[PDB]
């Protein structure tokens, strides 16, 4: 039989069949209750929606995400988005197939318990694995050496790897993604006027940016372009006809990532955080770690985030490193295609915790077989 | 057992079975009574006529309409009128047949308690209901969603709903109705001497006004060639040989629902009290209830209204839009159709107010069950 | 020379002159223009009032407000405001005496710019201000910890300040304000067939919810009171002498605030806003935040508030933080006094916008020299 791949991401859940090289099947990680007095009978049924069926119909719903910044926050909403994401979307029977489960480094155990406690008595899955995110990047980039830069909607976080062996000590992590750039932007809208204030409108300001924004090389010279001149500005048309005028706002907001003081964090930038952790690694394998900087996840899919880097690196490290940031085209299921390939490695099938050693050992037993 | 519906308007009565796509029995609500003295024996007698024959002996009768602004306010009359109804033009006993009332909406809560009482007490009909004209008129017109636009003889209206789920933050209720309009159009036939006084004919003013009023286009050209020639001028005839012209009168009657002004009020024209109702409704859907617009009830009948209203809008709405004024054919019936087809529905079985519920809950459980 | 401190509040103009503890003259913020048509020659004239004259006579007015939630709507009626404040009410050479104004946090950039632009310009002021709204209200308590919420007729927004240090990420506002629980109260109104719909009227209504509204502890419950008896209800006599008498409506109206949902908006109440606000600062000055709440604005006004906002708090945060609510009877009036001890603090004469630097840097001045 053929494993699954569900990659429980925090703002899109990412699934599809282990050997598959793009996933099957995408839809936000959504779960819509509506907020209105029904007043047709046969009608407005389904007190809850999941996925797609929660954003075409979001007009007249409560948006709740289960998941919060990489941590289910939620079990009942992630349970239904697990049943969707098994019997609607794939169109699979869980009983008879591995699953490959995704998590972000250094989050709580009990929630890789209770996501282990509903795969195994619910569902039912003959044997499933909880890997980490980053290590999966890595392989999907076809490597062996780096240094993880992965960041999606919740989290951002680093993981160096040398020739296979991972130094937890180094790892670096950091609650600030794409969701929290996206409540930035929300307000500084409000410069000009644009007041979004529901949590439907949330998805209305994540396409504004997700359309428009970008990162630029050099920030001030940017703010003063676009004080002295129009040249910037890019119009946009809400679902009901406006059109709305952004200006430096197109950059103020990615450029959170490397400036958390502008959303009032004390903790330092994505490139410092890098650099600091790459400084934690013995002295004779950060020149490898220097010139495989990889990226993943959406977040860094910003026009000019990986010029930004290699600049900020390249002003933090020695003048002699090579650095090199690589961002591979399908970064945003980089994630995915590195379980699908873990999956279906031939050495890979004693790793599974099988539903006897669950039986004999309980939900504790996945902190032995797990990264 | 066959259900009974009932549709109270504030113009005329509408009430006929389900299962039928036409009011068995459509008449005016006016209840009358002689003003003079009656001087023959066996001959002159009955104090209160009723429905058709009260108008068809309006020379002598003071003729009252129980209802005022969709408001009941003499009970008398109107419990006269359901007897009517019930008895000699339906012909069937309600002891026997459960029944569905319509009503409007931000009406005082009396109101449909005393209809609950009414029914229940006085005629025991073995389960009552109570419902909005509005969702009523989308009923019939076959849709899922649209923003409703229903216009009788006393009320006006704006109910939004959206996949069977209303808004009720986004109504509005203008109390301007055919009734005003024939006011001021017997205000406004003075300016050529024909002086109209007495309710009876008051229902004559309001013949001339469901035969030659109608919508102009553009006030201010219509009146420009108004002043020019005599091609807008159109006679009617009097009970009694007059014959009448009328020319600029006929179309300033109805440009009161476009400007309230006229006849004193304040509150903007029904293209304004459209647009600020989809205005208030989540940004998401608007351009859904653009696109959905439907109409209802008897003002809306003059020839024309469609595509005024339709430019007033498109003319205040955003220029992407794509509007449509969904005008059925039959929109006068429109309300007691869409009653007949929920009345005659298998699941709405659960929505019936049993006499049973009335009896150990009293009139206020009208409001559980009732939007 | 004497400075002037006018706070321009969306229902009522607070000005007068700084270093008294009650402002000279208050108006409320309303433009009335003549409707109908003047008969009698000499009269007629001055066909645009402003203020108590334009309360007077609002019989013959529609009555338009030129802020419509904090922001400044319109400019040609806002001079006219100023220009009466000014010169009728003050009688004071505006020429001759720095002038400080007000704002609400995450206001629109260009209504302060356009603000200074007329002050400068029109008016030929030598200096001027525009402060923050939450830190007056601050100053006139003698505090400087503690996060205040103001609750004006337009705006709701809260602001932490601690030891004289802003969060810029935790300042809440929220577009619900004493103005939206006049238009809910009429809207609920109707219920009783009591049905007010105008400008005017509008103003009756906000009487009656200044005189007899009041907020109950457990609404609930105190819905279940009012229904089982009268013991609630109190009359009011509108101005040509009728009487109205008005049961759960006096507080079913600012029980809205806290539970928007009510009228369609989404987010949660101002307790609940306050709460989310206080657990987004750093975690060792919430004991700090959670002792020192103070309340200012009109519509804080309402009695039993202070109960309702302490107890729900207390719902909210731990058991062991003291919860407190620091309500001086005279909030009404706080931002004016902190705006009056503001402007008298010798420190502060290098603040202010000189005309002279206006007149070398235009108007983004206001946003580098004002917070
Ligand atoms: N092309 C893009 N440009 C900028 N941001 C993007 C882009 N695509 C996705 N994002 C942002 O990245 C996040 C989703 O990336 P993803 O890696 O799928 O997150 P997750 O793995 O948590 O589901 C969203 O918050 C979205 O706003
Ligand atoms: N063909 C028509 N043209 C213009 N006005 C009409 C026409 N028919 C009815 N009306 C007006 O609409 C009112 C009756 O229509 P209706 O929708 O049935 O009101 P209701 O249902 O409350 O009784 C009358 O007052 C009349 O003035
Ligand atoms: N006793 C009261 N109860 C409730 N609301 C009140 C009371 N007094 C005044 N208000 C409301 O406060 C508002 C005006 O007060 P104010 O603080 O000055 O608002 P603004 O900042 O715009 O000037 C009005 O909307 C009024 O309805
Ligand atoms: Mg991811
Ligand atoms: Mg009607
Ligand atoms: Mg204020």
């Amino acid at each position: 039989t053929t494993a699954l791949v569900c990659d429980n991401g925090s703002g899109l859940v990412k699934a599809g069949f282990a050997g598959d090289d793009a996933p099957r099947a995408v839809f936000p990680s959504i779960v819509g209750r509506p907020r209105h007095q029904g007043v047709m009978v046969g009608m407005g049924q389904k007190d809850s929606y999941v996925g797609d069926e929660a954003q075409s119909k979001r007009g007249i719903l409560t948006l709740k995400y289960p998941i919060e910044h990489g941590i289910i926050t939620n079990w009942d909403d992630m349970e239904k988005i697990w049943h969707h994401t098994f019997y609607n979307e794939l169109r699979v029977a869980p009983e008879e197939h591995p699953t490959l489960l995704t998590e972000a480094p250094l989050n709580p155990k009990a929630n890789r318990e209770k996501m282990t406690q509903i795969m195994f008595e619910t569902f039912n899955v003959p044997a499933m694995y909880v890997a980490i995110q980053a290590v999966l990047s890595l392989y999907a980039s076809g490597r062996t050496t780096g240094i993880v830069l992965d960041s999606g909607d919740g989290v951002t976080h680093n993981v160096p790897i040398y020739e296979g062996y991972a130094l937890p000590h180094a790892i670096m992590r950091l609650d600030l993604a794409g969701r929290d750039l996206t409540d930035y932007l929300m307000k500084i809208l409000t410069e000009r006027g644009y007041s979004f204030v529901t949590t439907a409108e949330r998805e209305i300001v994540r396409d504004i940016k997700e359309k428009l924004c970008y990162v630029a090389l050099d920030f001030e010279n940017e703010m003063a372009t676009a004080a002295s001149s129009s040249s910037l500005e890019k119009s946009y048309e809400l679902p009901d006809g406006q059109v709305i005028t952004i200006g430096n706002e197109r950059f103020r907001c990615p450029e959170t990532l490397f400036q958390p003081s502008f959303i009032g964090m004390e903790s330092a930038g994505i490139h410092e955080t890098t650099y600091n952790s790459i400084m934690k690694c013995d002295i004779d394998i950060r020149k490898d770690l220097y010139a495989n900087n990889v990226m993943s996840g959406g977040t860094t899919m910003y026009p000019g985030i990986a010029d930004r880097m290699q600049k900020e690196i390249t002003a933090l490290a020695p003048s002699t490193m090579k650095i090199k940031i690589i961002a591979p085209p399908e970064r945003k299921y980089s994630v995915w295609i590195g379980g699908s390939i873990l999956a279906s490695l031939s050495t890979f099938q004693q790793m599974w915790i099988t539903k006897q050693e669950y039986d004999e050992a309980g939900p504790s037993i996945v902190h032995r077989k797990c990264f």
